[PDB]
This record gives C-alpha cells, structure tokens and sequence, in this order.
C-alpha cells in the first residue's frame, strides 16, 4: 500500500514574482491532507521547510538569486532523502519549479535508477549561460542532467550539486513555450518529448503508452513525477506566474497521472508553480488549487472510474 | 422514416433540489418541437404528465420519497410503453433521473430485447441498501437489473417493478463520480463502461465503436439512450444539480448522439436533469437547454457535416 | 527560406456587418509583422488595397452588393498574382472570405497546379441560386469549382471569373453550419471534407495524414491554405461574424498550420473574417487576434516544440 511523506518548499526566488511561497499553505488548506487520509493514504507530514533569508545575494551574471535557490535545493534534497529512506513517496509542494534541482537530487541518493517524467509548458533546461531571465526555475533540468557537465559554471551557491540524471531518463509532457538554447539542448541530447504538438498528433492515451514503455521497457525503476501546474492550460490552473495558452486538460492532467499511479512505480512527486496572489479573481485561486490537488488525490490512487475497498458492498 | 412522442415528465423528488420539473417547459419554449419538424420529423406531443401530489411519503430508512419517485415511474412506464405501441420513438423530457426507472420499464414492455446506453457522469446503480444520499435519481439502474435482484428492499412504490435488462445489455459514457458500492457493483456484474478515463485514453471515436459493436455485434435490436445532461461538461450544462469537471464536451457529445442516430436503431430517449433554477446567470440556463436540445436534435438525424431532401438543388 | 508578402484586403461587402473591414489594421497592430519577422522570416508589406465605393450596386436577385465584391476579388488577384510571380508565399489579411475568389484565383494564375485546404465552420460553396441569405461570403467555392460552371448566373461584376480549380483539389476541415444547398454539392461532387464529426472520429493527427496524402500524394505542389477565424470555436475567436459553437480548438488550429508548414509546400494563405468590433468586450478582441496571430505564426514555422538557428548554443 501507499505510504506518503509531505514536504512543503515554501520558495519563490528561482523567480521574480513572490505569492509561490504561499502554494504549500493553500494545498494544504484546500484539506489535501485529510483527503489523502480518505482515500488509500497513509500520511505523515514533514513540516514546511524553513528557508532563511540570504540577504546578500547578488547576481551571478545574469542569474538572479543563486545562493537562495542553491540552498533551498540542497536543504529540499536532504528532507527528500530522508523521506525516502523512510519507505515513502515523497510529495513535495511549492514553490517555484527550481526545487526540482533539490527534489530530484535527494530522490537519486536513495534511488539512482529514477527516471523522470516532467508535466510542464516548459522544458526548464536552460543552462546559466543560455538563459536570457536569469530565473532559475528555468534552469534546474540542466543542473541534473549527467550530459551538460562541463556546460555549467560554477554558480555560488550550487557546490554541493552532482547531476544525477542521463538525458534518457527524463520525458517531457506539455511543451508549448521552449527557448532556443532549450530546443538546441533538447536535440543535440536526444531526449524524449511529447510537445503539445505531438499530444494532438497522437492523444494523450498513446502519449502515455510510449512514456512509460519508453522509461520502463528495459526495467522496472522508482518515478519521479515534476508537475508544473503550467502544464495544464490557464483555464484550469491561471494562478500561477508563467501561463502558456494551449495546454493540457484537466482531463488529460488526470489522464497522466491517474496511467502513473497504476504502475505502481511512483515513487516522487513535485507539485509546483501554485501562486495564488496571481488569481484574477478569488475563483481562480480555487480552481488552481482544485485542480493542483485532484492532479495529486490521482497520483495516489483516485480514479475517475471509481473506487471500493476489499469487502462485499452488497 | 423517424416518428417521436413526447413525454414531459415534470419530476424533482428523485433529488433534493426542486427547478429540475421546469425541464419539459424550458426545452419546449427553447421551440424542441418545432425544430425537430424543421428537419426530417413527425411529432406527436403527449403532453406533460399530471404527477399527483403525496404528501404523506416517509423515507424508507435513508431512501427520500420513494412512493412518490416509484408512482411518477410507474405513471411514465405506462405512458412509453402507450407511445412505443403506437410505433413512436419515445423522448422523456425530464425531470430527475430516477425517472429511468419508468421510461426504460415501459420500453422493454414493448421491445425486450433493448440495449441501453447511458450517458452520464455517475452510474445511478447504487441500491436502497448501499446508497448514503438518500436520493433515487442515483438509483435507478439498480431497479432495473435482473442481477440485482434480491438485493433490492420492497420500497414503498416499486412494488410493480420487474427488473427487465441484464448487465450486459447497458453500456455507460462519461462516468468521473462513481461511489464505491456503485464501483464494486460495475466490477462484481462485468459491466461494460466507458469512464472518462477510457476516453481520454481511446477517443470517443472509438469509444463509440467499441459500445455499438458490443451492443449491435449478435443481434440489431432497439436502442435506449438516457441522456443526463450532467454528461457533459459543467461548462456546457452547468444548469444542473450533481455536475462534475472533466466531462464529455459538446463535441462528444453530438458524436455521440450523431453515432447513435445512424444506427437506425434509436427508439427510446430520456434528456434528464436540466434544473434551470440552479444557473448562476441567464446565460448558464440558456446555454445549458441549447446544448440539450443539440444533442436531441443530433439524435434524431441533425448531421455537423450537413443534411439535404431527395431533390437536385442545383 | 520562406519569403512573404503581405496583403490587407479591408472589404466588408460580402456579408453584412461592417467591422470586418478593420481585420488587417488589428492583425499588423497586434505586431504581425514585427512577430514574422523574430522568426525566420523575410516579410514584405504590399499594403492595404485601395477599394472603390461603388455606391450603385443592387442586389442581383438575392446577391447582395455583387459588383462590390467582384472588383474587390478581381483587385485581390492582380495583386497576389503579383506577390507570387515575384517568388513570396501571399498572404491575404481579410476582410471577408468572398475575397477567396479573389485570392485563389490569383494564386492559380502562376500556379495552376495548387491544392486548397480549407478551415472554416461553413463550406462557403451556394450558388447565386441555392444562397437563402445572398450574402457572397458564403459563396466564394462556388465561383472557383470547374464542375460547376453552368451552375453560376452571370453575377454583375464577375464575367472576369475563370473557376481554377476542381473539386478534386480542395479539402475542408471543420464544418459544422452547411446549408443543404451546399451538402447536396458536397456529395454530388463528392468533395473531401472532414466536418467535426470527422474530427471527433479520427482526432486531428490523422485528419491531417489524410487531407496531406490525399492534396500531395500523386505529386507534390503548391498548397494554398483559406483560414476563415470561424473554424475554431468562438472560446478561441468570437471576435466574427457567423460564430457557431462545437469547433476546433486553439489547439487543433495550430496542429493544423503546423502540420502544413512542415510540407515545405505552403505557397498562399488567407487569415479571415476577424471582425474587431463584434467583440463583447476588449478582451474577446485580443484574444481572436492574438489567436489569429498565432495561427498565422505558425504557417511561418513556428513550432510548439521549440525552435533554434543552425549555431551551436552550448
Ligand atoms: C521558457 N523560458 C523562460 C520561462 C521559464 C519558466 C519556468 B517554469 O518552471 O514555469 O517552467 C522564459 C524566457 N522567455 C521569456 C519571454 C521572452 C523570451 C524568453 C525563462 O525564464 O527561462
Ligand atoms: C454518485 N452518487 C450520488 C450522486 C447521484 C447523482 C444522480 B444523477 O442522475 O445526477 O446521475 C452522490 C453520492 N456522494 C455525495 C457526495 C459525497 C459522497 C457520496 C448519490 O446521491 O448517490
Ligand atoms: C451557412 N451559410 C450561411 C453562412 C455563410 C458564412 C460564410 B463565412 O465565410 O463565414 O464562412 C448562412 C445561411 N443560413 C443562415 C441561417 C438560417 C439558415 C441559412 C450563408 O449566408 O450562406
Ligand atoms: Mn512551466
Ligand atoms: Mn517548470
Ligand atoms: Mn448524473
Ligand atoms: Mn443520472
Ligand atoms: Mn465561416
Ligand atoms: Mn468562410
């Protein structure tokens, strides 16, 4: 049976808009825990992490923020480790998606064959000389990946990192905002993508099938599911600091994530990019929220055909 | 060629809330009837049915007006299958959905051999003994299955009920918010369903193929489409009183309709559960008859790609 | 490399609202040409054609404003013709879809060869004499068909009219409001159309595969893509003036000129029917411009995906 372990990463600086730090606290206002509990679910919260303040922080080149975003991501990926090596599914709540640096890194300490799959409108794999903002939550696939050693500079802050990913081990969902660094790198390295050009190609049923053949064909392995809430299209999840006009549905945000849950494989997950402060309205803030968590109630094992417990009903 | 008979069935006691008995009068003004004369039709108005008022009508345990739902039923049953010997296709305009139990028992009294086709966001199969609501809109298939019987109490106002379709003659569409008795009751009876998650997996292009071949694969025989408007999408059908995101869209929903059609088979539909009271604006009631009026039109030979007469137009 | 040349045809007179005469004015402020340029584009401004008042222009029979439109098109395909021996992909910003007569046939003077992929909700293909409405919008296919000569009256300001193409080499995607006029031509000439239905059925992947490898199967040539606004849905484009619900979406639309792009083979495109001032609100006008934007992007090369210059990145 499922057994969960909640990290809140209230963190904003891989960013320049700052209500993401919020996102941890309206998930779990929205009662995600005892939902959790009503389903399935045994939960143990591991508290939101507390970030200090680096006041003296100066950019690095153009990069905004480097020790704060390093520091949260090595403290995240500690927590994460530490979740881990306690037998459970470590679901963390954000917070900007620079995270994922920290995420993904205290995940592969204790399982090294992770593959990734990444539910975003962006690949976030700008390097920090290829970025042309400078926020980090554009960054971190290319601070993890084994391939792009020797591609990254020495970013104060960032020390402690040791890329523990092969670009075969990621697959990307989503994609409609990619930069031209980004698409070059994606290319050259020869990673898998399922662009929003090739969801309507194919349906997100087919996306599905070849994700997951594709990432566990060879070998049974551990799973690590980075959800943007970007992902999915604004009408669906608006409050949030990068939106993209033509995504997901919420059908096939559920669609992903209820075909990862069955494999039985999840074993990480990131919920990211939530920032009510940017809801045009209190509605909007509600629907992102809904939406972020019926995204996450389907990963532990909600399906939209039912469910029962093993006993006679009748 | 088609011939219809309409039956309004102004009828809310199968649920709490009360503007669903308005549906048959919206629809109507909505002019249903004169457009289904605008295309290929012969229209027979059998007018709405007098339900009786009884006002002494306890709950049998936790199940809400079950003398009232079973008579309204039980009036409706008589009048579909009076519709049905005049060789007429039936169309109920509801009205709750516990009204099935009367519309689907009247059709089989004429054509047993009848598949049923259920659109919807919810099974409506839970039993007097597994429901935790109450209401009987949730229940009506229940009644109707010959494998469920003897695990249906004698609800005050059923006793004239005999169960007439088998749990392979149903196919449900669209399902998102099954219970987990209704669940364990889909799964235990092997019946064929089409939750939102199949949908989105094969396409209802192929979710219609697959439900007329399983239905019309043996042996033609006449369909029965109950069409609850809680099908589709709230942001189609938002008038409604149980509705739930992620549902079919208005597209799937005049394919759907359009498929069925083409069989030549229809002969009996039910358009269920239009509340125009629960509109939040003008525009929602409106937008929510439109759309179910579309989708009765569709049934009835209204074609996207375009309809003409036998005649040279050029 | 594509090579553009860019044509406003501010003409209204095909139909009877007025605005859509400000179609070019809101597309180039929206910054079209700038945006074409950003990506690998060579773009050139042929300007906004400088359309007559004919003030004495009555109706033939039905027709409305015929000499009007007639020199309207006939002025329109001197200047893509034009555009086109001069080696640039023309693109007609309307303006309404009569202007099509104009276009394609000035497209075909220097290349006879072409075939036209047509995105609309409407066939636009009556008859001066099957039209119920006599508005000339919705009968542009009509005066360019070869097997319909005989069929057309000699409209006062169309004896220039040589019909250029056969309904062999035309192609619609997106129908759902079709007159019985033009289904009866539809089927009599046995067009290739995927209306919604289709859509529905196969998913917009393969509509694409189909409508390519039936236009460019035998032999490659010169694609010629009619882009009426009212072929997405009006979530996407409500800003026009024949709206009609149940289209393609934001997403489908993209697929679409993606997928046509990629042929290598796009030599003419119309972007139609954008009426500003038919907007409920300043929103509902940015958005069907920006939506018409992107669309127009997108038949210039850029990709969902991503897109790079031939350099190396890293
Ligand atoms: C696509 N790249 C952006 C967005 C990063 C989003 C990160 B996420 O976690 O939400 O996915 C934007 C770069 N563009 C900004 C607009 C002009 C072109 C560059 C960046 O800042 O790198
Ligand atoms: C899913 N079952 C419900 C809804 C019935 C809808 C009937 B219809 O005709 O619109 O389809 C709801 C039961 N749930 C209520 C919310 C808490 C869990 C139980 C019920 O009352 O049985
Ligand atoms: C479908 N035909 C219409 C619409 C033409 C739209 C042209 B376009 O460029 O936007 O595609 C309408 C005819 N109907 C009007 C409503 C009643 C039935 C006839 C016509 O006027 O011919
Ligand atoms: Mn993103
Ligand atoms: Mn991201
Ligand atoms: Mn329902
Ligand atoms: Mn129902
Ligand atoms: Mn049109
Ligand atoms: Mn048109």
């Amino acid at each position: 049976s499922r057994t969960i372990g909640i990290i809140g990463a209230p963190f904003s600086k891989g960013q320049p808009r700052g209500g993401v730090e919020e996102g941890p606290t309206v998930l779990r206002k929205a009662g995600l825990l005892e939902k959790l509990k009503e389903q399935e679910c045994d939960v143990k919260d591991y508290g939101d992490l507390p970030f200090a303040d680096i006041p003296n922080d100066s950019p690095f080149q153009i990069v905004k923020n480097p020790r704060s975003v390093g520091k949260a991501s090595e403290q995240l990926a500690g927590k994460v480790a530490e979740v881990k090596k306690n037998g459970r599914i470590s679901l963390v709540l954000g917070g900007d998606h620079s995270l994922a640096i920290g995420s993904i890194s205290g995940h592969a300490r204790v399982h090294p064959d992770l593959g990734v799959i990444w539910v975003d409108a962006h690949t976030d794999i700008n390097t920090p000389l290829t970025t042309t903002s400078g926020n980090l939550h554009g960054q971190p696939v290319s601070f993890l990946l084994k391939e792009l050693k020797g591609k990254i500079p020495d970013v104060p802050g960032f020390s402690w990192v040791t890329p523990c990913i092969s670009a075969k081990d990621i697959v990307y969902i989503g994609l409609r905002d990619v930069d031209p660094g980004e698409h070059y790198i994606l290319k050259t390295l020869g990673i898998k993508y399922f662009s929003m050009t090739e969801v309507d190609r194919l349906g997100i049923g087919k996306v599905m099938e070849e994700t997951l053949s594709y990432l566990l064909g060879r070998k049974k392995r551990p799973i690590h599911l980075s959800f943007d809430v970007d992902g999915l299209d604004p009408s669906f999840t608006p409050a949030t600091g990068t939106p993209v006009v033509g995504g997901l549905t919420y059908r096939e945000g559920l669609y992903i994530t209820e075909e990862i849950y069955k494999t039985g494989l999840l074993s990480g997950l990131d919920i990211m990019e939530v920032n009510p402060s940017l809801g045009k309205t209190p509605e909007e803030v509600t629907r992102t929220v809904n939406t972020a968590v019926a995204i996450t109630l389907a990963c532990f094992g909600l399906a939209r055909e039912g469910n029962h417990k093993p006993i006679d009903y009748l």
